[PDB]
């Protein structure tokens, strides 16, 4: 059946990235189900390590490892088996009492912290991947809009002329720093707490480095209390999500204002807009508002997690609040949605230029010209130009129609004196494109300057992608090593022992 | 007059670090007054840079720079002069209209963002210094308590034997990672947005690198929109404060429980306790609870800042919530207080050992011994030992009095079968010190293992202090370079122009 | 299969209320699925009202109403039909184009706000019911513990003697005020926004009172903008949940400390405790910590909702954050759990009395006796008694062994003078039960005073239950009236038109 | 000296209400200094009550009461005397040891909770007064704009025609419910905890009702634990502030969008706008953004307070976070500012009408007319009118120029069939004023309907003011009774004893 929301001005299908905003809530796993497959990997890595340490024989190890595959399969459809003690009991019912030996030297506490880290680790790479895709859309969009003159706003008022490319490279710089935040967090998430057992380690001679390496961790959470009590990485994950999403909310809000009926300086692609069941004229920025909704919602986990940490001791505690799958899923959906919003955004170039030329954002350049040309101080020139604007608005004179006569009157009105500048001086100062070209320093909207930022961002994106590929490959390599090791044990036992 | 709170069991004076918790609220500056001296430095750096760029003559520069000193002096007692436009107007009244030229190419927006960064930069070094002092107290305390056997808790229940040194090194590892968070944040705070002007740069040929260098920044916030709209570093500063303080709350809570009348395993130094105006018996953990109060309060700025960022566009906005001096001051007071709390904490070594030996935290080692000795699986041994405990509690038998007869009865009761272990096996398994010695892996409480962590932490603290000294010296060097440059201009003009 | 967590000291089954804490997360509905059945009721009420208004004929109404039952049935298994436009389209495919007439004068905006209110209304009655059950457990528990002498704490230090009944009646008074908060909120939730349509009403002659009455609302959200933009009730619902749960967290924390191995003044019923997979001695307060977890998590929705309201205009907005089913479900589970925790809590009466008699909580009465008997001011008596305690602790003298000689020495040591009180005066002042009996004013722990509070609370609980029964019956009556009306239309059309 | 910010387009002085936003931060009292005068009242009320109870003689009472005046005077300039134990010690140094008797039966705990309640009580009446003034401005503004046709927005897109009066009465209804929230809170704040002493009452025969009555409380916090541990009213105060301010943020945001350069449908009074130090054209909505800033900041205390309550037991705790004066001061400043913003807002009536007539907000009425006139279902009419809009936008045809030919083409294009409506039918459906007049039900924008809401709101405002006058007079009466009683004691002792 058709998408019944695609009626009237909501033509065609929702963009896939837009549809993600509708699907993640019902599709989200519980934390228990999301972490369960990582627990299964931990069982295997732990058992392999115990085998290397001689705590388990190869025969016992093979029996357990084969059982783990069988219980994993049962648990694919039986959710009751996805927490540890039910899982262990099912393993015991499957292979016998040797099942219990897989917990030697181990706790639910270090198992759980490690499993959640593995989950968050994968979700952090998933997030970094999405943020990179978002930055790619932003920078690649900017590269096409070096000449798209438009006003920048401060305090929701037209400030000065820039370009759309200039604006998008602000977002790129924001995302560059959020990627740093996420990679910095990744180094703290990707630490293995296994071997802490309950909170104090164990007398069993575990090799904590081997379990860590088998599970793709880059290091250990060393202190055993820190290994089970430590939760700051969960709080930090929630925070970076929240602050990253606050910037995504701000872009969404920016574009929503751009695409108001009143601004009309940009239009959402049809595939990122919805309509109204009652008002046929609506082209609703539903992608933007649902993206903002996720940003706002991300405040929740951050506060809950920090509240729970403020409520306890420096202990393992079952009262700690988690970062849950549905929260991350919402971030990914919003990030994907805004990636497509940016990619497909349709700027109204003509109206953007009209506002820049007509609505007085060029008055700074008029002021700077008076200082540069006649040498008066900035504050006196400012007062003259403000009077130019006040008078211009009163007389209905758009900025690009301000001439020598109006400027001289304002100078005389505020100063008693004329001012020695030409009509050409004023014309060039009020030309919004010349406003852009004159702003040619580092980080300023002149095409040459924005292009330099794009080049730099393109080189940084290459490093972003390389960092992600390296982190991902390290995990894939370890997971394959673990699988090989499991198979070796099971098969050697079957054929030779 | 005497400290009227030092009555009854609140003997002697408050520790200075404890007193800090009482003073910071009334003493805290407003953000305006805290940032004002940095604005004054920015005026000088900006003016020097304009002079290098030939935008100001040396004569104009000298006149302004001399005026800045005069207005700074007026503003020391006249708070109305500490915001920019009143300050500029006072400068104009002091030296004449040339005062206005100091704003060429500049805005309140990039001035304010830069000034707040300079404030937060200094406050971040102040915070890093305090966190290092806190970690030093923790590690140096741990070094004296390698042999201080005591129980670790999970879920506020006695879990297993550790040592006080082992526990403190959990905190050290937490603080190591919070110092990473803060240094990572410092690299983002210490970026100069000057030259962004209103939000789009300027046509004036500023040298943004020179202003940045004169003000001790390590780099630029490049994009001019990012330079004025960017606020994530403020949110991040608030977050690291909050998460760092949540760990400080947890230690404070831990110690508060240790020092309850019922636990009695540690006692606060008198200089960190208060008493009651009514109940003469009270030795109140007032340092701890006021430290937790600050931790809880630090949630506030984090939420307000993120809320404000979620509420706007990617613009300069006057609606953004700030991180205020009093919030940082509270963190410093709480950190200093807990530094002294830890340094002077008096553990009850005898009672710590008593609990470890008597209240069943050794049962894991009993369980592990059954697995290691008779080869049963962990789950069956666990069930036997649980019955040992249940029976022991019922009969009023402390853990260190559990013997062969009680263990065999439990084995028979739960299994129908005895178990082939000796009274010596049980004795050694129940010896809490042997529990500690057996836990000799990485991050575990055995003195050799905790000592290894202390050695590592001591080497890391040397690097922490070196990083702080280098960051501080860089700022001091730049501030002196700026002062030299100002004096050169003023004096050259006075004597030679 | 057995509950694999019920091993060792976790004997028997989890209490049903305890199990609720494990089930609500996987069982929680999405908001869409939770609100859908209320949307179906709204369709019927709206259509009936349109029929009364002559906007629909009885024949059209019957056709639609019969279709609504058919689509409702499809939607029981097809989740795609639970949002409005897909539902309407399925209705159109089921009965023809007349399906579209059910939206005359209506929007998704007032439909959605009304449906969510109906959901929250039912969930608020569900919550009030649970809070009443919680208060009933607290008061009925208190009634059995008028004589259960124990210490009250301030700042986690023993303060003065009370009774367990006295403590529980603090919770009762807290819950009384939270029930007021919830009933006050109910009056704002139970207002009907239908008729606001998109945000400005409609030219169709709706009878907004009839739709409201058919749906059990007690009044209208009058202004049509307020009807769709209004969200404060959602924020308020989240807040009362959060503050109510913060008090539940505090009781859970209180009991957790009571039931520490070190306090040992209360023990959780086995059916509300868990154990450890590794440490056989653990009787873990898992009901308490998971209850606190829900309290902490409830901060999340409150902050997200308020953030979203701070981010928008006074408009209908799709960016607003919702209060979701799983959040309320968590509150109900925690409230039920703590209801059973309180009901089945096992106080250690002997140890409670021991602490009261031995650990110096009686020193206030000693101080008051010196003031009352010899007329010295409170501050000088306080200083004497503090010295009594200091000396007593040093000499290992429990409070109930403090005698005339020790009190006189302290008086002489601090004053140079003895004090004219008898050994009987001191004995009676240090008798913890006499401490309780002397505290006989309003709200104080004397059995006569606590009994008076219980009587009052029992009368208030009768009114709580009456208020809930009346609110519930009003909704049941309206729902039956609506069902009758639907059937009348369908059947009259089938048989007579 | 002149207000140096009143330059260029920032003409005249800041409105006084606008200036409040600049002054409250530096002017805010600490909580200690704000509560101190209430503590002094409590000392007097407590001492008077002790005198009535015969615990103090009239002679002792007079001596203390006279001393309280002397220490109060010292404390006006010596901030160290504003906490209890220093104050008591200064009283002792002033009148002798009898000073200590004023604490008989009392604690810092019930003193502090009571003093903070008295502070919050007065601040709640101050807040209710400001909210009433805000509602008065809103309703009185609405009364002048029954005919000010303009579009209402949903999702920041033009939705349907309303009037400015209609919009303002949404705010009135919001404020009516926030006033209910505040008055409901007032009944819980205005409860006296005195007599709880430390947390368990006292053996002294206090008359808790007399102290409560002398201090203007309407009832007791009965249970003595609740009297000192109870804090929910602080959380609730913070919440109502936050949710009330979120609605104020939304109006501020709404007006900010109205007053963008692009909407230009309203203009702030000059006295509520600022300008830029660099951009002479700026008329900045600084009142609005600083008002939103306060709304966002109010999230902070709410989260800190709730966090602290989630962190402790149901005890008196010094870790609880307070609601501080500066937070309330910010709310009052923002409320006053927005009161003046609303009062002096200048709507652009001509442009408001232009948008309503031209930008397609009338399309719903076109759709409803097709349903009403030719009997097609709403969904098919909707699809036709959407095509009308799509075509109209493509051809540059403003809504008020849509005619029969365009509607028939759309009908044929989407249906293959024309539609039997007249040019007059279409004209009347597209007349934005007729859109308003047709929306004549309860809460809809027709002048008759908005006038009815204004009449109701005016009657409700009379009751709001009466409730405030009654609450205020009750406190003034009690304060005068207390002063009379103090004077009677002091003077009777001086002249007759
Ligand atoms: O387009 C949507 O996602 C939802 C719209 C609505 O329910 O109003
Ligand atoms: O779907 C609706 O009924 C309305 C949507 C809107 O407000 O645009
Ligand atoms: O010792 C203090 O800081 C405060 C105590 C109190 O006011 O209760
Ligand atoms: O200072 C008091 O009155 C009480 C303090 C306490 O609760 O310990
Ligand atoms: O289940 C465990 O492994 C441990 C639980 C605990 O810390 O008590
Ligand atoms: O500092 C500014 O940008 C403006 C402040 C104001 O007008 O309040
Ligand atoms: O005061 C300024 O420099 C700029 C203000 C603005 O962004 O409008
Ligand atoms: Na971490
Ligand atoms: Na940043
Ligand atoms: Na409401
Ligand atoms: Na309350």
């Amino acid at each position: 059946v058709p998408d019944a929301t695609r009626i009237g001005r909501a033509t065609g299908a929702k963009a896939p990235e837009f549809q993600e905003l509708y699907d993640f809530d019902a599709a989200a796993l519980t934390l228990t189900s999301a972490v369960f497959p990582y627990d299964s990997q931990i069982h295997r890595a732990h058992v392999v390590m115990l085998t290397e340490q001689g705590i388990l024989t190869v025969e016992e190890s093979a029996t357990i490892l084969s059982g783990l595959a069988q219980v994993d399969e049962l648990a694919a459809t039986d959710g009751s088996l996805r927490t540890y003690l039910p899982y262990e009991a099912a393993l015991k019912r499957t292979i016998g009492s040797v099942a219990g030996k897989m917990h030697i030297g181990r706790s639910r506490n270090d198992l759980a912290n490690a499993g959640k880290r593995m989950f968050l680790r994968d979700q952090l790479l998933r997030t970094i991947e999405a943020v990179i895709g978002y930055r790619e859309a932003v920078v690649h969009k900017a590269a096409d809009h070096l000449d798209t003159v438009m006003v920048v706003y401060t305090q929701r008022k037209e400030a000065q002329p820039i370009t759309l490319g200039h604006y998008l490279m602000a977002i790129s710089e924001n995302l560059a720093k959020n990627l740093d935040r996420y990679r910095e967090l990744y180094a703290r998430i990707n630490l293995c707490p296994l071997g802490a057992a309950a909170t104090a380690g164990t007398g069993w001679p575990l090799n904590r480095d081997r379990t860590s390496a088998l599970l793709g961790f880059d290091g250990l959470v060393v202190n055993s209390i820190e290994g089970v009590a430590g939760w700051d990485h969960v709080a930090e994950h929630a925070f970076v999500n929240a602050v990253f999403l606050s910037g995504l909310s701000r872009l969404a809000s920016e574009i929503q204002l751009w695409s108001t009926d009143e601004y009309q300086v940009a239009e959402l692609d049809a595939s990122f807009a919805g309509t109204s069941s009652i008002m046929p004229q609506k082209k609703n920025p539903m992608s933007l508002e649902r993206s903002r909704k996720a940003a706002f919602a991300a405040m929740g986990p951050l506060v809950g997690i920090l509240t729970s940490l403020n409520a306890i001791e420096y202990q393992m505690s079952a009262a700690r609040v988690e970062l849950e799958p549905r929260s991350i899923d919402a971030l990914i959906a919003a990030t994907h949605a805004m990636t497509g919003v940016v990619r497909t955004l349709h700027p109204n170039k003509e109206r953007m230029r009209q506002y820049a030329a007509e609505n007085y954002s060029t008055m700074t350049d008029l002021t700077d010209m008076l200082v540069r040309r006649v040498g008066i101080d900035y504050r006196e020139a400012h007062e003259i130009v403000a009077h130019v604007v006040i008078t211009a608005i009163e007389k209905g004179i758009k900025a690009n129609k301000i001439g020598l006569d109006l400027v001289q009157e304002a100078a005389v009105a505020q100063t008693g004196a004329g001012i020695n500048v030409s009509a050409d001086d004023i014309k060039d100062a009020l030309d919004p494109w010349q406003n852009v070209l004159r702003r040619e320093g580092k980080g300023m909207p002149a095409p040459m300057s924005v292009k330099a930022s794009i080049d730099d961002a393109m080189a940084e994106l290459h490093k972003d992608r390389a960092w992600l590929a390296n982190a991902t490959q390290a995990l894939a390599n370890a997971k394959q090593t673990l699988a090989d090791s499991v198979q070796q044990i099971i098969q050697t036992d079957r054929k030779y022992l």
